[PDB]
């Protein structure tokens, strides 16, 4: 997150860290056994870390559980990042509580202008590099389909939306990928891609989770 604020320990109870010896991606807990992340986050040897503020310190609310199964979207294209969504099932169900809680899936697509909360452990600098160990949050409006396409000609599909600020200074960044965009209690976005971070006229691009609910419910139902 660039231009963000320190969320507060466990204030984003659906925020997961995907670990392979190190945090490499975000994810969102959608029930006791299942995480939604970015398909571009896919690799093997994933441990899901829940109840996490400082990913470098054992602070006392963590649940560490290995991925049993990963399911990349059948139509995920790694070149275009179209359908940048993936499901990870846990070996065991997490204990849900105030600090580790599922986030609701959308029953409807959110609209441009809606305030959303973007979180993750990604880079905090638009130029240079610096990673935070505590979770960062950013409040961001969804931008119009048309201003998204203007910013990124030939690149935005019907499964993407932009959120943030055209003036720049405030964006998601490297290490935020797979992390949530929650809008009015509902998971509307996955941190997907962008041209640099927090650059003028280059906002964050997010997987449009409302397109994928059928797939998520049907997949959870049989796996
Ligand atoms: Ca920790
Ligand atoms: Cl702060
Ligand atoms: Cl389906």
């Amino acid at each position: 997150i660039v231009g963000g604020y320190t969320c507060g320990a466990n204030t984003v109870p659906y925020q997961v860290s995907l670990n392979s010896g190190y945090h490499f991606c975000g994810g969102s807990l959608i029930n006791s056994q299942w995480v939604v992340s970015a398909a571009h986050c896919y690799k093997s040897g994933i441990q899901v870390r829940l109840g996490e503020d400082n990913i470098n310190v054992v602070e006392g609310n963590e649940q560490f559980i290995s991925a049993s199964k990963s399911i990349v979207h059948p139509s995920y294209n790694s070149n275009t990042l179209n359908n940048d969504i993936m499901l990870i099932k846990l070996k065991s169900a997490a204990s849900l509580n105030s600090r580790v809680a599922s986030i609701s899936l959308p029953t409807s697509c959110a609209s441009a202008g809606t305030q959303c909360l973007i979180s993750g452990w990604g880079n905090t600098k638009s130029s240079g590099t610096s990673y935070p160990d505590v979770l960062k949050c950013l409040k961001a409006p969804i931008l119009s389909d048309s201003s998204c396409k203007s910013a990124y000609p030939g690149q935005i599909t019907s499964n993407m939306f932009c959120a943030g600020y055209l003036e720049g200074g405030k964006d998601s960044c490297q290490g935020d990928s797979g992390g949530p965009v929650v809008c009015s209690g509902k998971l509307q976005g996955i941190v997907s891609w962008g041209s640099g971070c927090a650059q003028k006229n280059k906002p964050g691009v997010y997987t449009k989770v409302c397109n994928y609910v059928s797939w998520i419910k049907q997949t959870i139902a049989s796996n």
